[PDB]
């Protein structure tokens, strides 16, 4: 990663063993459950493209997911290059060349070029751009490896309301879109797919009930 | 988090893998027992709103609770906005715009704006305001997920007084309120719900007995 | 905690995850065995009142003990305030208000006021005063949760002398008082409650025998 | 390793017990699965040749592979020497002699000469040259210890498409080459070795299908 | 402990949770095997007397031994006092009073007086004097809790010579003395207590045989 | 150990708990397998003689090996003293006395004298000299505790060639000598003790076959 020293300079630091192991173990145990994204984002804090490639290369298995990840990265790399055509010319003494999509992904850039970009003034944050592409890719995988659709979450006749809302939002969290799309899913389904007893109770509460009020009203 | 380095400057640091892991593990093992609040408060020491969102996002399961958490956050954010009317105008070169509620919650603010607010002179401590909203929300979840009422905690005819006082205060701590009447639940409900043998001993102790005095008197 | 930076300034540091976990685990495994006090004292090195409250709030269970702890703290807080009546008046530019008992315990003080007190010149060590009150409270709990009295420690007819002295001083360590009180317990009981064979041997050694000499004399 | 301290100077540091342990454990559990290469590359960040030799020497077992590793290192060292002819002559007071192949490999160079090369201006990065030779050697070991060929990876008549793509790319990654024909193995061999049900679906998708599109189309 | 920071100043640091835990665990698993002494000496590197008392106080059980430890400490403290007669007189502004025995042991000295002594110019190293007394006491405990005498360590008729030498020196190390006669126990008692087959071989080796030569000669 | 601070000064640091435990555990689990030497060398990076004595004193068991270690050290100490006769005379204000063999081994030197030697300009590295003696001793123990001779490694009639080369070089690694001696062992035995099928294949390859080529030729 790139961290600040006490001189105020952004300097490269080695990825710690603890960071590597934490990422390997969290994929081992949680696969592509939705909480893998924040874990990956937090563990890759300050990462260079090299660090991000290190983390993704240490994943054992799920190689189909990892290949989808590369295809996502390549599309985002192609989009970056078409929005940032590089301008030919000698790079000046105090400068860095402009990065191409393959440079952000680390396939055509050295770690020293990545450090130069990330510690420049102003910085060109190839690590955070790459991370964006990867997390975009991981979001697709979480959505693809989600077993259940939001339309299939229906409260059982003896199922406690808390357990049902747990399943509802767990399912909703794995199909990532805008929250505009997730507010629409809730307003469309959460009360309508409650069991007949709780549904009649919540209809009387009206559309303005908070979730806390809905869960208290269907308590047992 | 934003911590002071070894020289006295407030710097951004990455959330550590141990901090991430410790918070995930505490929710896994303790759910919303009351001791999750101090663990969350201590593990989020110096957190930015991004750090707090990371921690909350790493929680697997309990998504009904996490949704209640967002609704509490949004209520407090709207209250913040109603108390901090917007002042339109170009932000001056040195300084930073006033934060809205969604900026404190981290949904419309970047990490660099959060660093800018938290390291300002004087600092606008968005991380601690956000943290205060979250703990307010987590306190509701603890209250709601507490199974038993204090009026149902009663000493068995053969149950040692110590175990009953353990159950009593464990319950009182989960059923959260101000000390206005929790102070009230002790000293009279604690005696009223003692078994007849210990209850008879505790009347003889008279008003003003310490809990140590009550526990010594009902040992045998 | 409050630690020294390399500038010579006492600065606040976040309580580490390792410190929190160590305290939670040691209470989980050792309850209120006497070695909980030094573990708590060492783990709370440099603690602010906030850190001490964090540690005690993370304890799961033993809530009867924790309430006795609060009653001890409140008595010590009441004693502090009666010995340190606060003097009204505007606090000067370079100063801190004088702390009340509730400020030392952290119920009416902010972490910033605790930092101001603890890093003042000279420091007013509210953290070490609070710790004193807490450890005073923990000593009462260790003494209350001790199963055996010193008068019941009697050497068995086939019990090795080392095992008996182990039990004797383990029991003596849980009833904390002055060592004047613990030297008196030893001189009164250790030889007199040895089994008849070892007792006759140790009577001949005389009152001036070291424990090492007594244990060699009753070896087997 | 040679890392930058908190002030900006390149200093030698001892390899940490966690780094040593992490590398030993990764070889123990993963042998020469492909993910051992990124683990070795990341754990050897900033390594001197002495550090790299230490890491390789801590490997227990797999001594046939480790001997192949030495033979690869020696071939690269001889290639280095043929490209860097020796210049005889007294080394000047300030500077350091040119490294031979055996010096990069650490067999004829001391740790202080390795520090001298790596902290020179400009640096001669013997640790990264050595690391590049080792990973070249470890890549051969992975290729050799890969049990299955990509031509033998075929989808079963009832095997889900996802599991087959997992096996396909896991295998392709172990059978190491350039993307010249690994790019080639995908998109046609991946389809050719699908079972007849999915194969029929994938012809209808036509050329240019993403892996996400192929995996969505053969879900059911 | 009192350690040097990154700038060259001697500063007080809190004993780490790992150091506390490591010492507790070592006593739990190894009791008073000889290797507890180096573990205690290394884990108490730079300790103040308060740190040493903390470590000793965290020991659960073995209270008979811990009481022997106090008696040894008190004997050494009295010897220290008899060699360092008190000089009455007001302590000058810059300097510190001379330490008594109880101050080195930490029973009549505060942590700040211990820091003052240890960081003085020249330093009065009360922590190392205290440590020396404790290890003297722990050495007595190891000697006393060693079950077997060196005269009872003898090679079985079918026991491999290596295992017997292992038992021999393991025992010799627990039965602690100076090398005046431990040097003596080897080379003649080691041969005398060998079984007749190996004993006959070792006479033929003659005086001056190394232990490697003896162990090679009694392999078969 | 002796580490560099940020002032450029070599300063003493306490041996970490993690370093102590790592060395104890690696001996516990791996005994004197050959990888114990690099683990010991890496874990004792920067060690003082005191640290090296600490590490070796913490080893439980294998006391016969540890005594052979002392005899090796004493021979190397005797050789050092006969090559470095100390010259009598007052030590100057800015100087350190010359170290004897017993000073390098730490039996007649204080930790402060070891720090003085190791941080002198130029340094006299008693820690690295001692380490050399110890590792010389550990090499003898690895060679003594090796069960199998190189002449007994013969490929089985159904044994895969990789497994046989594994055993061959594992055995060869435990009998440490020069690689001149280990190249001679390979050229003498590796092909000649292959099973009759693989032997005839490798004879045709000729003496110039790499190990990688030999292992591919005897694949199955
Ligand atoms: C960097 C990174 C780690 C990030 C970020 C990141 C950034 C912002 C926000 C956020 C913060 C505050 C509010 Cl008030 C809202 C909001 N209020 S609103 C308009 O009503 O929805 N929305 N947001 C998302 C925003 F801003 F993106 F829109 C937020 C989050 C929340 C943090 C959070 C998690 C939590 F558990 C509980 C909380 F109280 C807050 N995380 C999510 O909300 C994820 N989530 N998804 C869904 C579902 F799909 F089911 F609906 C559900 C959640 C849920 F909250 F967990 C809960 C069960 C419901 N995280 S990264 C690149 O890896 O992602
Ligand atoms: C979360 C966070 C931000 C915080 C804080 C925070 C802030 C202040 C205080 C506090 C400190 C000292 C006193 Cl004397 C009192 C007091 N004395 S009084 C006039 O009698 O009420 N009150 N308080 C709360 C105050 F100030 F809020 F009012 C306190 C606490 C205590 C700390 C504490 C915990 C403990 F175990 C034992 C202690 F001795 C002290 N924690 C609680 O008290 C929680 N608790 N709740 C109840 C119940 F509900 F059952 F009654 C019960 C407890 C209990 F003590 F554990 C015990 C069984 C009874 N914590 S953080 C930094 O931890 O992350
Ligand atoms: C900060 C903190 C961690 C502290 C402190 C703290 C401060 C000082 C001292 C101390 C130091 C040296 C001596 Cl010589 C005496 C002494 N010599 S004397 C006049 O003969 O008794 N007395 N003391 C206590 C003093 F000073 F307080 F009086 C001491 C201790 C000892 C440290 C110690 C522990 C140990 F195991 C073995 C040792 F050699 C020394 N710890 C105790 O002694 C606790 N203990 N209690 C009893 C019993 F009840 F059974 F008798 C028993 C012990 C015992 F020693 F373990 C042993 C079985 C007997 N600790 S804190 C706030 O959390 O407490
Ligand atoms: C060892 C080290 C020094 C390094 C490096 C290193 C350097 C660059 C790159 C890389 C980055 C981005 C893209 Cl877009 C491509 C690309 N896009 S492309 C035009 O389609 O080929 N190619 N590359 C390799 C490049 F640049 F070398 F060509 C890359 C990688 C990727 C990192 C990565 C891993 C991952 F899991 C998922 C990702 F999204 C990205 N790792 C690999 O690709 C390894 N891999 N191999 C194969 C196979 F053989 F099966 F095909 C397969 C993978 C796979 F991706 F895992 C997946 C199943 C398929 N690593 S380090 C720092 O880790 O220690
Ligand atoms: C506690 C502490 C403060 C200290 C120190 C401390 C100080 C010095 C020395 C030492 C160093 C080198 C030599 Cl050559 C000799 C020597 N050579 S000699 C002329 O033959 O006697 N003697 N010494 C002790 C000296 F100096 F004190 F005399 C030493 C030791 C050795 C270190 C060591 C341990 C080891 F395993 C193997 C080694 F090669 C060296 N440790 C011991 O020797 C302990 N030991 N005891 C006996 C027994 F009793 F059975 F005989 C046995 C050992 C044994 F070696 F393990 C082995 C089975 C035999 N430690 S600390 C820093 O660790 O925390
Ligand atoms: C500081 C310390 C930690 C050190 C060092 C240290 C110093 C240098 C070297 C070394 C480096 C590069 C080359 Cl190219 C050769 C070489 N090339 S050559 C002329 O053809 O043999 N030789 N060397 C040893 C040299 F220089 F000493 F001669 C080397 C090693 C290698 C490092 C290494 C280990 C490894 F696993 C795989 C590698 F590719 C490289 N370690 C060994 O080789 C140990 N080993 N022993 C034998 C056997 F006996 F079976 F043959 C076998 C090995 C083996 F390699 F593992 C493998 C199965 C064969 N380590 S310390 C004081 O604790 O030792
Ligand atoms: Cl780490
Ligand atoms: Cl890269
Ligand atoms: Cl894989
Ligand atoms: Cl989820
Ligand atoms: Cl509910
Ligand atoms: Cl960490
Ligand atoms: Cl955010
Ligand atoms: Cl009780
Ligand atoms: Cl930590
Ligand atoms: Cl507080
Ligand atoms: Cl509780
Ligand atoms: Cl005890
Ligand atoms: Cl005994
Ligand atoms: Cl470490
Ligand atoms: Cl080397
Ligand atoms: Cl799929
Ligand atoms: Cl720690
Ligand atoms: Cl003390
Ligand atoms: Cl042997
Ligand atoms: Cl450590
Ligand atoms: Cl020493
Ligand atoms: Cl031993
Ligand atoms: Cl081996
Ligand atoms: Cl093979």
């Amino acid at each position: 990663p790139i961290v600040q020293n006490l001189q105020g300079q952004m300097v490269h630091q080695c990825i710690s063993p603890r960071t590597l192991n934490a990422w390997v173990k969290v994929v081992e145990e949680k696969a592509f459950s939705p909480e893998v994204i924040p874990m990956f984002s937090a563990l890759s804090c300050g990462a260079t493209p090299q660090d991000l490639n290190t983390m993704l290369n240490t994943v054992g298995g799920h190689q189909a997911a990892m290949q989808m990840l590369k295809e996502t990265i390549n599309e985002e790399a192609a989009e970056w290059d078409r929005l940032h055509p590089v301008h030919a010319g000698p790079i000046a003494p105090g400068q860095m060349r402009e990065p191409r999509g393959s440079d952000i992904a680390g396939t055509t850039s050295t770690l020293q070029e990545q450090i130069g970009w990330m510690t420049h003034n102003p910085p060109i944050p190839v690590g955070e751009i790459y991370k964006r592409w990867i997390i975009l890719g991981l979001n697709k995988i979480v959505r693809m490896y989600s077993p259940t659709s939001i339309l299939d979450i229906r409260q059982g006749p003896k199922e406690p309301f808390r357990d049902y809302v747990d399943r509802f939002y767990k399912t909703l969290r794995a199909e990532q879109a805008s929250q505009e799309v997730k507010n629409a899913a809730t307003e469309t389904l959460l009360v309508q797919n409650a069991n007949p007893d709780c549904k009649t109770i919540l209809k009387a509460l009206g559309p303005g009930a908070t979730l806390e009020e809905m869960m208290t009203a269907c308590q047992g």
